[PDB]
Order: C-alpha cells, then sequence, then structure tokens
C-alpha cells in the first residue's frame, strides 16, 4: 500500500464549517472525484463541539458494548460495530442531515435518495487486520452499472497511519468481473493483486471535522489500531430511494425536523428511547 | 400487428403437469425473455384454478365498482382490482409456480420474490391506454439487466376482440434520456422511433396460460369490445434488493407460503384480509 502524510490533492474538497453549499465548479470536481476514484475527502466541515459530544458518547458506551456475551466484530478481532446514541441531545442536523453532503447525494443518486444508516465502528488498540472487501454489492454480477450508494463516514478522532486509518482502493468500486467477490463482500486475492499492480490501495490521515464520502462498492480494510486509544467513526449510507433497507430508529422528539426535510432519512419514529446497544 | 395465436417465437407449449423445464427448454425460454422481454407459456393452470378465481373476481366486481372512487389504469375501463386472499382461493401452483420461479431464479436470482398479488377487470367498452412500462428503468440513460419479472395470468380466453395486451417486443432494455414521464408512459418521439424498426404485436392468449415479461416491456390495455369483463391476475416477481410493500396473506397460508424456496414479500395477518380497500388494522 502507498502510506501517505496527507488527504492526495486529487481526492480532496477542503472547506470550514460555514459552507452551507458548493459552488458549482466546486460540485463539478466533488462529482468527478466520486466517478473516477470512488471516494471524497472533505476536510473542516463539522466543528469540533459535534465531533467532541459524539467522541466521548461513543467511548462512555464503550465499556457496556464490551461488556455483552457476544461482541459484534467485523471480520476480525477489534473493529467493533457500535451505534452513536440516538438521543434528542446528540442528534445534530450538520450531521444526519448536511447540506453539503446531500448536495452531492442528490446530484449523484438524486433528489430522493434517502440515508438509512446510522451506524458506527470502534476501532480498538490491538486490532487485526480486515479482508479488502465492498460494504455494499453490484446488483448483478459481471455488470458494470451506476451508483447506488454512496458511505458517509464521520471520524470522530484524527485519524492517523498508526491509530487505523483506513485502508482505500482508489477507482475498485467499477470493478465487477465474475467470481470477484464471496458471500461476505471480500475481493477474492486473484482480483486484489490484479488490481494492485495497476492501481495500488492508498491510507493516509484523516482530521477530526472531516467527511467522508465514498461509493458504497470502493474496495478498501479496516487496519490494526497500533495507539492506546479507541477510534470510532460514526458511518451514515444515502441510498437511492429503490434500495431496500430496514429504517433507521430514531426517537419521535427529533421527527418534527427529520420528517419535515427534503434530505430524506429513511426513518421508524419511536416513542421514548431507543436502545442504540 | 394482429395474430391468430400466440407467435411461435414468444411461446412455450406447457400442460399443467410440467414442473421444471429441461436444461433446453429453459434456455429457450431465457433467450426468449433477454431477446423480446415477453414470455407466453401455454396450458400452465388447470381449468379448475382460473375458473375459481375468474369467479371470485366477477363476484368482488360490484363492491369495487361501489367505491367513491373507483381506480383505474390511465383510462375508463381498465379497473385495478386484487384477487382476494382467502386461503380457499390461495393456489400454490398460482402462488408458488414450480415453472415460473425455475425462470424468475435463472434471470433474477435464487432470492428473487413476488411482491404483488393483483389484477385488471378490462370492462365492456373500455379505452385505449398509452403505452407505458409498469416498473421503470432504475437510472435515466443507462442499460441495464432485468430486476423484475410481471407474471400475467389471463381468467379468460384473451382474444384481439376482448382486449388482449398490446406488447412491444425487445421494447425492455429501451432506455434513452427523456423517453419516460412521471406514469411511465413512453414519449410519443420514442414510440414511433421504435414502431419503425420493432412494431408492437396483439394476440390471443388461451385461459391456462401464464405470461412471463420484463417489468419495464412497453405494453397498453386496449378496448374491450366483447359483452363481458375481461380479468387478468398479475403477480410480480423482483430482486430481492428492490423495495417494495409486502403482500398481505392470512397467516393460514403461513405455514406453505413461508416454508418455500420460492420467496413472497408476504406480511401474515390474524385474521381474514380486505383485498379491495387494505383496511385491515395492523
Ligand atoms: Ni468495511
Ligand atoms: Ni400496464
Amino acid at each position: 500500500h502507498m502510506a501517505l502524510a496527507a488527504p492526495p490533492g486529487e481526492l480532496t474538497l477542503a472547506l470550514t464549517p460555514d459552507d452551507k453549499t458548493l459552488d458549482p465548479a466546486s460540485l463539478d470536481r466533488a462529482l468527478a472525484i466520486l466517478a473516477e476514484h470512488g471516494i471524497l475527502v472533505l476536510t473542516g466541515m463539522l466543528r469540533t463541539r459535534l465531533t467532541d459530544q459524539l467522541r466521548t458518547a461513543m467511548l462512555d458506551d464503550l465499556p457496556e458494548v464490551l461488556r455483552q456475551q457476544d461482541v459484534p466484530t467485523n471480520f476480525v478481532p477489534g473493529h467493533v460495530q457500535q451505534d452513536p446514541p440516538v438521543r434528542e441531545s446528540l442528534l445534530f442536523p450538520d450531521v444526519l442531515l448536511n447540506p453539503v453532503v446531500y448536495q452531492i447525494t442528490h446530484a449523484v443518486l438524486g433528489a430522493d435518495a434517502r440515508n438509512a444508516v446510522y451506524s458506527g465502528n470502534m476501532n480498538l488498540p490491538g486490532s487485526h487486520e480486515q479482508p479488502v472487501h465492498l460494504d455494499e454489492p453490484h446488483l448483478w454480477p459481471g455488470i458494470s452499472h451506476p451508483p447506488y450508494c454512496l458511505c458517509v463516514d464521520v471520524p470522530l478522532i484524527d485519524f492517523t497511519l498508526e491509530n487505523g486509518s483506513t485502508e482505500y482502493w482508489p477507482g475498485s468500486h467499477v470493478l465487477n468481473p465474475d467470481e470477484c467477490y464471496d458471500e461476505r463482500g471480500c475481493v477474492l486475492p486473484a482480483e486484489l493483486e490484479r488490481r494492485r499492480a495497476v492501481a495500488p490501495p492508498v491510507r493516509f490521515p484523516i482530521p477530526v471535522g472531516s467527511v467522508v464520502i465514498r461509493d458504497g462498492r470502493l474496495w478498501h480494510r479496516g487496519v490494526p489500531n497500533l495507539s492506546a486509544a479507541p477510534r470510532p467513526l460514526l458511518a451514515m449510507t444515502h441510498y437511492t430511494e429503490w434500495f431496500d433497507m430496514p429504517p433507521i430508529q430514531l426517537p419521535d422528539t427529533v421527527k418534527s425536523w427529520v420528517d419535515g426535510s427534503d434530505r430524506h432519512t429513511h426513518a421508524h419514529f419511536v416513542a421514548g428511547d431507543v436502545d442504540h446497544l
């Protein structure tokens, strides 16, 4: 893999938390990056006050998660599936209904695209190497088709080469030859090595406040966290209206601003508190 | 082009005893669906099944016509009417047909699921529908494989007189920009371009037949000029990943529907289901 010192310029748009929309040139660049590379890094999107509260909440929840009889893991030890809280006090419009995120996902997936994931990944100290996989499959084997989903990844601490910054395979989102994927979405080793010779994977630091938007079919893997601190990620995924997903459980205390919006969420509104763990 | 019988190029002649197609027969069926987007399977269903479904839908028509607004497909005389979901009228050879699912499994995958149990009552003196598709392409201006197959069951002999559907062979793969309006109607300029290359067909279809077609196939309902309503039972198989609301079924059929490797997107209800309105309480 190529280990970089910063998000590569070819994949990155630098914003501030004041930016509510991309100008036409910036949106065209964002869409060109997603089309060609399948991964877009947006730095400086979220105020530290939001990421601070989400980081704290997820670190506070981790003991209760680790105390379970069976700790749900992504492929290998140390990659813990952990939903962030869906308390009203930790559900932020600038996270769930981000105007720049939806400007991009509306342009790629259509005005009826909807968020259908509000989840997270806690990468623990001493975690193992995941196999290279896609989070969402191609819809038919051996066929080239456009995107139907965009993962929206929100690091809740600075991601470094040490603490488990994800490995990404740029341009891998369009690859769908026969016999490429097993039943868990892991890439066959022969296809990995063919691809590596043409377009090797990258790992790079991602500062907290960043949002990563990627094609749900992009090849990637979680990697070892060699630091002494858990590395929390908040994960959302926008889908075309026609892709079948179970709804996100949200408290009805956010129904007023979630259900109103032209930034669609596939949501089931629950009376009282939701048990996110 | 008005024909005297289902054309041989679209047709496999079966009997009700045919449970699975031999590999050569299945290859022919799949070649027809791939090229033409419509496959006619004659002689699939026993008269005993079609007789009871026809009777049940004709018996229900008064309750349908009594509604404040009678749901119509585009134009007068094409009435949307769901067949009953009483246990006594839910037949495994209709809902879970082994030849149908052999074909839909081969096209859509082993996880393909029926998500429609509906119907069309074409009344005497009905109007001409616009040419449309029942299910859209998933992205505009893009060629992609099928994600859905309509499974149409005529409940009387369909004739050129009584409103046998017009089908546009090979139209299931067409998806140029600005081809379709918000109702899935084909824009007139695209209709006429297509007609010059591959004009539509209409043909009689004997009761007992099952029509399998790409959900994106261009077609239209046409006038019923007979003295009798022309009932059709409609199902649609989708890829596992296509979002559809479930079919409401009584839990009295859960044992044989939910067991099956012939998947149904079903919600099982404790009482009887109101098939006409869907006004059951949960
Ligand atoms: Ni992953
Ligand atoms: Ni139609």
